């Protein structure tokens, strides 16, 4: 349940970037601006994964998380018409801006991170995909959207999900509780100025890490927070009204 | 007068484009800034590139672009570097696709920057879309755009006839042989940004603008109002700022 949009009704603009197994596009839609999600040429399964991510986000609504238009289907490519966020992605911001962001500003950021996290956390829904390039800026206090997660986890092979790490939850290299590893991956990027661990780290080295079960680096107002999220074990993960609280 | 930045402080970057008589480049200040590159010049226009480093030291607004200093046979102004770039250029990209709500959101904050300088009694002297630029571009819901106005570059007295002909039809007809000026220029620019970055008398030649402003011809209507009395001849007819702001 997502609207499908004619490809009359959509005009595709400069290419933004690429998100997996998807060229990104701004776009307009009738007027709005939009951002296109193209998903390469796929079998059943994959544009499936796409579908349920449409759905999901279509029957989701939160200020903190990013609105989809819809689905449209031109020849072998499927394309989910979303909201276009003034900024974009927060890592890209954050590396820009590095030894200049506030801790403060860090905070408020991770504050409506937790907000959107505890919402689908109320509803039992999964994002599956949280980590600074999906946090958009609609304002630089800052203003958030949490991107749709894409092409849905449970579709990609291991090579992309061992691409994913250190955002992917442990228990996912070979529920609720990911984006709890998601979220606490996410404010190390965060406190490390869009740096995230590992990402200068092989693909057998980032593997290597998650099986001999090796912790993540200390970000020091979120140290404690950080270390119960990145825990191995998903029950000893802190719920978001638990963080969200603490937060406040 | 202005503050003076030594060669050690800048970098020189990317060639973002060309101004009267100056090369602008991307750069960095010992923060991302814009240097604007003077040509080989005379004494006259040195001092003239040094009377807008000197104005523009002396202005504090929102809507106005800020003015780090000048680097000194090589004249470079160190400027702020806005986002998104020239108004004009992005106008022309996004042609048909632009809302008339977005425009008057500029002409309103173009209005509010030329009032300042109008109470201050200070002429910018070359007010045009190529000088607007844009900080945020306004595309989101609920988000409007938001303008700098730049410094005039090389002052408009320094410059030739065949310069100010080519400055036709954002320069005042006065100038051809105050910061009434100004008006006309602001009038000129909104007919520009009602027709997409597309100004009036673009395609014709230095022979024909020369001659649209000796026959006291007038530019096309486009805000058709406020035009018009902006576009008039007679420079003590063009209405004040406040009265454009308020309107
Ligand atoms: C749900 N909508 C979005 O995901 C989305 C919305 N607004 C954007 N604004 C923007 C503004 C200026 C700019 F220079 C770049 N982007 C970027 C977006 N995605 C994006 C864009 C590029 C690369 C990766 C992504 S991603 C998250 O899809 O991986
Ligand atoms: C006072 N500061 C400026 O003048 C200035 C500030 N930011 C710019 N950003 C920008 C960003 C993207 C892009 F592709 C191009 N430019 C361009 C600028 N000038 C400029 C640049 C090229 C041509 C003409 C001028 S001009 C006004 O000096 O005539």
């Amino acid at each position: 349940s997502f609207h499908r949009v004619d490809q009359k009704e959509i005009t595709q603009l400069s290419h933004l970037g690429q998100g997996t197994r998807t060229n990104v596009y701004e776009g307009r839609l009738r007027e709005l601006r939009v951002v296109l999600k193209v998903l390469d040429p796929s079998h059943h399964d994959i544009a499936l994964a796409f579908y349920e991510t449409a759905s999901l986000m279509s029957q989701v609504s939160h200020t903190h998380l990013a609105f989809v238009h819809g689905v449209c289907v031109r020849g072998p490519e499927n394309i989910m018409v979303t909201e276009y966020v003034e900024h974009g992605p927060l890592d890209v911001w954050l590396r820009r801006e590095r030894g200049h962001v506030p801790m403060a500003w860090k905070m408020v950021v991770a504050q409506q991170l937790a907000s959107a996290l505890s919402y689908l956390e109320n509803k039992n829904l999964v994002h599956g995909n949280v980590c600074g390039r999906n946090i958009l800026l609609a304002r630089l206090s800052p203003f958030i959207k949490l991107s749709d997660p894409g092409v849905g986890l449970g579709a990609l092979s291991r090579e992309e999900r061992v691409e994913r790490i250190p955002w992917l939850a442990p228990e996912c290299l070979p529920s609720t509780a990911m984006d709890k590893w998601g979220f606490g991956a996410t404010l190390l990027e965060i406190c490390f100025d869009g740096e995230a661990p590992l990402q200068s780290r092989s693909p057998s080295e980032k593997e290597h890490f998650y099986q001999r079960q090796h912790r993540l680096p200390e970000p020091p107002q979120l140290a404690t927070l950080t270390s119960q999220c990145l825990t191995y074990e998903p029950t000893q993960r802190p719920s978001f009204r638990t963080i969200l609280r603490d937060l406040t």
